[PDB]
């Protein structure tokens, strides 16, 4: 994928947030930006450019699931790439991220290996 | 959901089918017909008239995963129903699955309740 894309981390610890931008700076990937909520990350994403959202499940004020549901109903972002990585690993929820539109689906704690694998399935299948 | 509703069980082995088979009658639902694995399914599907599938993972010829991927991808039969119900419980399995575009993931050994419970989560869900 071009190296410029521009990728918005999200997560309510900073810690994995870390993680996540560090790993991505080893792909090639420094146009990062961190959000701490759904909130944050919507607000964020609306100020536009932004073209791979990787986030987090279980967070204050809004939750990734509403995070996901809300950028796919969005006729401005309904297509932005949207990775969950998350250490909610119950079937029926892995389910309702996918249905609910997620692009792919990691859960933690997770290798480099992992993240790169399912970076490039997603930039596969969706050419980039 | 109507009873009438034509279900596809897949599966390698005959005593599973024969289980998800007498289960579905139980339930009302005696349109039901059987495949051995994905190419025995997809023949049976393009034959026309079948409103739900149910199929295992580990087979033969075509894999439940392979068979999952290529409904999906059909134009004609795209939005069909597939319950995977399997043995494989691996998280990184669900997942691929549920990504894949799984309706529902039953692991086995399941319970005529956990059937039962899945099969009607996906008619609520579908409006069935
Ligand atoms: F972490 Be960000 F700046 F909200
Ligand atoms: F808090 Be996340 F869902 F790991
Ligand atoms: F087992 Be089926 F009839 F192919
Ligand atoms: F063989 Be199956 F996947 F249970
Ligand atoms: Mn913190
Ligand atoms: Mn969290
Ligand atoms: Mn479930
Ligand atoms: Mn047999
Ligand atoms: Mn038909
Ligand atoms: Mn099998």
């Amino acid at each position: 994928a071009d190296k410029e894309l521009k990728f918005l981390v999200v997560d309510d610890f900073s810690t994995m947030r870390r993680i996540v931008r560090n790993l991505l700076k080893e792909l090639g990937f420094n146009n990062v930006e961190e959000a701490e909520d759904g909130v944050d990350a919507l607000n964020k994403l609306q100020a536009g450019g932004y073209g791979f959202v990787i986030s987090d499940w279980n967070m204050p004020n809004m939750d990734g699931l509403e995070l996901l549901k809300t950028i796919r109903a969005d006729g401005a972002m309904s297509a932005l790439p949207v990775l969950m990585v998350t250490a909610e690993a119950k079937k029926e929820n892995i389910i309702a991220a996918a249905q609910a539109g997620a692009s792919g689906y990691v859960v933690k704690p997770f290798t480099p290996a992992t993240l790169e694998e399912k970076l490039n399935k997603i930039f596969e299948k969706l050419g980039m």
